[PDB]
Order: C-alpha cells, then sequence, then structure tokens
C-alpha cells in the first residue's frame, strides 16, 4: 500500500470530507496514473483515502459514461454543461482535451458499506 499526498483546496477538499468526492477525474499522467487499488491517497495531507478501483479510458464522455457526474462533480452539472465545463477551464490555453483517468477512492473514516 502506497500513500499519495495530494494537495487540494479547502473548497474541493470539503467535498471529499463530505464524501461527495468519490471519483477523481484528471489527466492520467505519471506520478498519479501509477496509482492502483489497495494504495492510499492523502488529500490536503490530512484526510486519508483508500483506492477503491482504478480504470483508464478515453474521452471525457467515456468517464462520463462509466462514471457519473453527480459524483465526479459536486455541482452535479449537466452532461452538456460538463462538456463545456471541461472545455472552459483555462480559456487562454485553448487546445484539444486529453487525459481520461477515472480514479475511484474511498475516504477513510466515515461509516460506509
Amino acid at each position: 500500500m502506497k500513500v499519495y499526498r495530494l494537495y487540494l483546496k479547502d473548497e474541493y477538499l470539503e467535498m471529499v470530507k463530505s464524501g461527495k468526492k468519490r471519483i477523481e477525474v484528471r489527466v492520467a499522467y505519471p506520478q498519479l496514473k501509477d496509482i492502483k487499488r489497495g494504495d492510499k491517497i492523502i488529500f490536503n495531507d490530512l484526510i486519508p483515502a483508500e483506492v477503491v478501483e482504478v480504470k483508464k479510458y478515453e474521452t471525457f464522455r467515456q468517464v462520463l459514461r462509466e462514471e457519473p457526474i453527480d459524483k465526479i462533480f459536486p455541482d452535479k452539472p449537466s452532461f452538456e454543461k460538463a462538456l463545456k465545463r471541461f472545455h472552459n477551464m483555462y480559456p487562454k490555453w485553448k487546445e484539444y482535451r486529453y487525459g481520461v483517468l477515472a480514479i475511484k477512492f474511498r475516504v477513510l473514516g466515515r461509516d460506509k458499506e
């Protein structure tokens, strides 16, 4: 079991604390994509989390197809809104989207199944 200390914002972290944050979508890339089931993820280096399952895919639609949006995102936007949202972040640096990794983690602490 490995530990991955990921620094997040109180805003986003909050969601993780609540549990709303279950599926973390973000460009695979190394140092993260390497992550796997059984490992542990420390958000904001305070709240530990266990890797439930790791799955790789392509096209946000894919992750949106397999994984929900209400989970991936707290605002629980619309499929169309999510598409734009993903194509909104950083306008200046506009370019074809990429990286489709669905990270499934289970916050340690609260009571669950």
